[PDB]
């Protein structure tokens, strides 16, 4: 089906049989999209294999992809038990996982949240004193991973651990135990997919079940929720909070360090709100503009999910172009949010870009680093706050510098996860 | 998934790991569902491999598969470039297929097509009438397969051929080249398809199509129909009104020749329908109300098609019953139409029941040899009018005795295509 695009007048790179355009992956994901945005511009049509996949760009169609005709035609991301997972699930299926969710991650029930995820804010603070006294630069993302790992265990279970000081707590060890080669050998061969997560793994989940069958489990539990049901969104939830907000916050802290500017003026929004390292709250962290920007801010340069992807359920015209059944659509979020097109000097660290004064010239169809429509990012306003209760306490004691071995400027990971080349390794300075 | 049925439920053979129930199949297709019916009853489950299927036997759970709740749960038969093919197409683009078909089937595009068929007829009696003359048994499938193919071609593309005086008109052998191992393979491991008819055969007709893109093929092109839907929709004609004509006359050959009675009875009726040996036409088949009995009741024994399946495409519940998604439920016409409880002596082969007295106490639901619903065969009027032009002529011409290798009583085959064990042969007299 190489030449379907070529057939509908949509330009795009040359596909080679079988293996498509994948071979211009080498870049990595995202500077492929950027290299495409630039030479075809606003649409172009690739091959992920055998598999079609049509880009857009403009926030009229993207719109019409993501919320106009989503239930209708662009319902489902691609597939390529975890089908009951609320992201893999489809049409009628994932309409019933979300609307039992929905209330799950309500304003309402993070605010109940606050008082547990702050603890874990403590506990960071410590392990990062611990390596703030020794003067010397600090891995993030162990305390950064260790922070996450422990919020995400007692969101999703009510497990109060310490990753960083308790090695092998039986719950933290096999949460440890998640994890490419097989992406790419599936973009081009998904058609082994009907052929093959630890069996273990599912089992001490599905188990640990029983201990709440007697945290989102409850909020799940208030067609029948199957327990495994239960168990492949907690699995959805473990990955989302964990490798996310780590990152994101790696690549937050990076930004502060090389821009001390904006870290003592975060610092000075903190200091003001919350004065005298006052323990945060939901209400304050709410108040925190710069610091809405600056996370808001990262995200654009950061977008860790990198593109937003429908599958083209059938023969559709949209906005005046025709997307055949079976296409995957996708909406290029990296590349949309470095272009030039929309955003001044796209490679700075401008925070002000969502400035209240700034905020409404941005479109919120070419800023989606959360996705939009009903099948956006359901855990946003728990990863926002997570993230932030994090950088409250932190530059309530600490601020960031740079070090010898701090790789400026920041490489990004040349694979399918959108991470730090390097480890993000700054020091540390109590205040 | 084995557990599905049990966690519903419902009884039936218990899969084993993998093969599901497929070992069941040593006895043939539609043994399984008789011995099926006979001990679980009224409805069973069973796993084709890993794939799980409901077999349903109650008239208002069938009507509610096949027609109610046709185009929203139950639209597409199981997938297991012919995804275009109208039997295998699905939802918005299955309803396109069908839509642009409809016509090409008309009453009334058939009344024209009778001239054409009628005159193979005449072809058929002269080969009968060469190995008559002979003085002994025919093996029917050869003159019966001659018939069906030359008719099957001259209405889809309207070449006149005679296959079995034509050794290899180019046409000809092509055309034979059509042909199980592969399907028990799949039915266990669909998982293979994913992986996976001669690029030549295509070929020659996306080819041949342009001696008419200059036939169905016109009433076809009579979104846009791809020349290439176009050979999918062939093809599948070529594979209906081959297979099917030649056995399903084959059985009512078989079943005039043991009944001698219905035979000579079906003559008369011939006789004064037409009289001495007039052309049959389209308006007079119609009249023959014995020779509609007769036919009616070859398909109740011998439904070529066996079962009728679609796939449950969400979670519902219908008369009564949970019908999770991704479930195949299955109608097995076979065991319904020889089940002591909607038939006597089942069987036996007896056209009255089909006598305007006794056709009212039938359920349409219960016999359904072309299906029911939206999406039943849709080349039913033309393979029935196909057939009765051929049995007319032939009976006009000849009467039809069992032989030394005449197999009785007939024996099915093992496989999963519905056709005599061995050939029928009968002797054919002049009369
Ligand atoms: C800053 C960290 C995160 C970012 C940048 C992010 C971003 C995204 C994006 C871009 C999407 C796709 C939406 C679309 O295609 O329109 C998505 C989907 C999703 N996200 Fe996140 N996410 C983050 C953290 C989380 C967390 C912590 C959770 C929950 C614990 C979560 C839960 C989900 C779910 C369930 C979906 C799928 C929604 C559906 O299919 O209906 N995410 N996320
Ligand atoms: C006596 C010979 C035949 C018999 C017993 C027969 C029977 C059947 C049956 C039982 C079905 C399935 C319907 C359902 O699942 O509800 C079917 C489908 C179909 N049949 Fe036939 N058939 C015969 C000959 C033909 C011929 C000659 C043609 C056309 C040239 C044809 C075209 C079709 C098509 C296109 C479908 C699929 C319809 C759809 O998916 O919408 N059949 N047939």
């Amino acid at each position: 089906s190489h030449g379907l695009f070529k057939k509908l007048g949509i330009p795009g790179p040359t596909p080679l049989p079988f293996l498509g355009n994948i071979l211009s992956y080498h870049k990595g994901f995202c500077m492929f999209d950027m290299e495409c945005h630039k030479k075809y511009g606003k649409v172009w049509g690739f091959y992920d294999g055998q598999q079609p996949v049509l880009a857009i760009t403009d926030p009229d169609m993207i719109k019409t992809v993501l919320v106009k005709e989503c239930y209708s035609v662009f319902t489902n991301r691609r597939p390529f038990f975890m089908k009951s997972a609320i992201s893999i699930a489809e049409d009628e299926e994932w309409k019933r996982l979300r609307s039992l969710l929905s209330p799950t991650f309500t304003s309402g029930k993070l605010k109940e949240m606050v008082p547990i995820i702050a603890q874990y804010g403590d506990v960071l603070v410590r392990n990062l004193r611990r390596e703030a006294e020794t003067g010397k630069p600090v891995t993030l993302k162990d305390v950064f991973g260790a922070y996450s790992m422990d919020v995400i265990t007692s969101t999703s279970f009510g497990v109060n651990i310490d990753s960083l000081n308790n090695p092998q707590d039986p719950f933290v060890e096999n949460t440890k135990k998640l994890l490419d080669p097989f992406f790419l050998s599936i973009t081009v061969f998904p058609f082994l997919i009907p052929i093959l997560f630890p069996r273990e793994v599912t089992n001490f989940l599905r188990k640990s079940v029983k201990r709440m069958k007697e945290d989102f489990l409850q909020l799940m539990i208030d067609k029948a929720l199957s327990d495994l049901e239960l168990v492949a969104q907690s699995i959805i939830f473990i990955f989302a909070g964990y490798e996310t907000t780590s990152s994101v916050l790696s690549f937050i802290m990076y930004e502060l360090a090389t821009h001390p500017d904006v870290q003592q003026k975060l610092q000075e929004e903190i200091d003001a709100v919350l004065p005298n390292k006052a323990p945060p709250t939901y209400d304050t962290v709410l108040q925190m503009e710069y610091l809405d920007m600056v996370v808001n801010e990262t995200l654009r340069l950061f977008p860790i999910a990198m593109r937003l992807e429908r599958v083209c359920k059938k023969d559709v015209e949209i906005n005046g172009m025709f997307i055949p059944k079976g296409v995957v659509v996708m909406i290029p979020s990296y590349a949309l949010h470095r272009d030039p097109k929309y955003w001044t000097e796209p490679e700075k660290f401008l925070p002000e870009r969502f400035s209240k004064k700034n905020k409404d010239n941005i479109d919120p169809y070419i800023y989606t680093p959360f996705g939009s429509g009903p099948r956006n990012c359901i855990g946003m306003r728990f990863a926002l706050m997570n993230m932030k209760l994090a950088l409250i306490r932190v530059l309530q004691n600490f601020s960031f510098k740079p070090c010898k071995e701090t790789q400026i400027p920041l490489k990004l990971s040349l694979g399918g996860l959108l991470q730090p080349e390097k480890p993000v390794v700054l020091k540390v300075e109590s205040r």
